[PDB]
């Protein structure tokens, strides 16, 4: 039993992302504009989403796993991540690993898809050492 | 205190085990030989198929040792496992070093699988923020 | 609520802070100077060791605005930090500019560190899944 993901459609264009299954860990996020992707090359493409991710949770955009094996599609930063307080759009970080295709990615698109899961925002507590901590 | 239940498709592989007994990780294991050239992909067979709990998510990593050393990489890292899945479970490794070929045979460690619970959150439309 | 305890194995960086309360990782920097060449990568000391508690993972994930700006990622991406590791935490950078070289400095921030619980799992064989 969880709680709920307030998302703003910056863009009305797109449809709402949406969990295809019950169990399943993410939401697609879909591409608010046409870009190509020459080989090797990456772009940051904007989703047309904000959301708003509960405190003591983070975001995590993770590339989708089709078109990772059928054209190469990746994330540079993957898994990105998306703090509790941050309200902006969140655009992703493409790439292309293929060696020779060309990626084109339409206003439209699956690109990538979100989780989002419990973290511990642990206090760090400096030691001198971790035999002085008896942490061995 | 969860368990995992899982299925050896391919019988002839050791089955998955955690080395310690905190490591977040069990390595999976490649059941086929493989040849990367610099820069190029494959979709890989682990042997194996799992039945992540409702309410979680498994995760595909890539092994740091192979990373550094001949730039082994998975091109959907972290690779996504849904509850629902009951099918093989298949790496998407990749070659990011530039000249050197990467062999990986059969028997050879790959990948590791993470379990962890997800929150699985209820979108709800607003105005703004 | 948890705790993290670190060690600065190089004592002349910041300790890696939470720059707002809800954020997800500390930021890690980089113990070197190295220039990568487009393409090529490096295991880069941070400087820190710590002791990730029983039950959970340290995740070691790539900066978003280095990511874009330079195309600087972690080979590894999602660097796994195991509950019994106790050695230097190293970021396997790498370069997937084409052309451009990336110059990391010396207390530059190169990656983030996030702590989640984790499930240990107990793995057990069946013959097949129930349909
Ligand atoms: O490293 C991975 C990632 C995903 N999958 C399988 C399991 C997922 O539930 C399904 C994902 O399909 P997508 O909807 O992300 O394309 O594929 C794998 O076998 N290995
Ligand atoms: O895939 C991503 C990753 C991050 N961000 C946004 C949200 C983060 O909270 C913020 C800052 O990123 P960093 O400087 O921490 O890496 O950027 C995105 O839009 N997409
Ligand atoms: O980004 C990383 C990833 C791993 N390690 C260390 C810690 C792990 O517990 C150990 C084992 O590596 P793996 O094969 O589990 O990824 O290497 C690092 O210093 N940095
Ligand atoms: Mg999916
Ligand atoms: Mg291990
Ligand atoms: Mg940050």
């Amino acid at each position: 039993m969880s709680t709920t993901l307030a998302i703003v459609r910056l863009d009305p264009g797109l449809p709402l992302p949406s969990r295809a299954h019950d169990g399943d860990a993410g939401v697609d996020l879909y591409s608010a504009e046409d870009v190509e992707l020459a080989p090797g090359r990456r772009a940051l493409v904007r989703t047309g989403v904000a959301v708003a991710v509960p405190f003591g949770m983070v975001g995590l955009v993770h590339p989708r796993s089709g078109l990772a094996t059928r054209v190469g599609l990746s994330i540079v930063n993957s898994p990105g991540t998306i703090d509790a307080g941050y309200r902006g759009e969140i655009k992703v970080a493409l790439i292309n690993l293929d060696p020779a295709a060309p990626i084109v990615v339409h206003r439209g698109d699956r690109i990538a898809q979100l989780l989002v899961q419990r973290v511990e925002l642990v206090e760090l507590v400096e030691v001198s050492s971790f035999d002085e901590a008896g942490l061995a």
